[PDB]
């Protein structure tokens, strides 16, 4: 599914993420924009054989497990495709534990980029929440 922006932005809000560890919601929508475009079925292929999934992008070397990332850790106890669901319930439950994590949504390379210092509340603007 690719969500549009006041819709995954009332979904997230929906599920607790709005100032979830103190990141605004902005925080949420323009780390999504940027990972997946707003499609829960992106995928991408890393060069360590890890890939990332749904539309936060989690990484399967910790969060969830594909059967193919040898070593890996599946901290969410889930197979990673269910991250690829039009319900994003298991992307935010696992999202919440990687942001309490230590380095908060700076796990998120696309946040750190892009997001990070930046006019996060026009991600949400408009929107009836
Ligand atoms: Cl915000
Ligand atoms: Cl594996
Ligand atoms: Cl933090
Ligand atoms: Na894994």
């Amino acid at each position: 599914k690719v969500f549009g922006r006041c819709e995954l932005a009332a979904a997230m809000k929906r599920h607790g993420l709005d100032n979830y560890r103190g990141y605004s919601l902005g925080n949420w929508v323009c780390a999504a924009k940027f990972e997946s475009n707003f499609n829960t079925q992106a995928t991408n292929r890393n060069t360590d054989g890890s890939t990332d999934y749904g539309i936060l992008q989690i990484n399967s070397r910790w969060w969830c497990n594909d059967g193919r990332t040898p070593g890996s850790r599946n901290l969410c106890n889930i197979p990673c495709s269910a991250l690829l669901s039009s319900d994003i319930t298991a992307s935010v439950n696992c999202a919440k534990k990687i942001v309490s994590d230590g380095n908060g949504m700076n796990a998120w390379v696309a946040w750190r980029n892009r997001c990070k210092g930046t006019d996060v509340q026009a991600w949400i603007r408009g929107c009836r929440l």
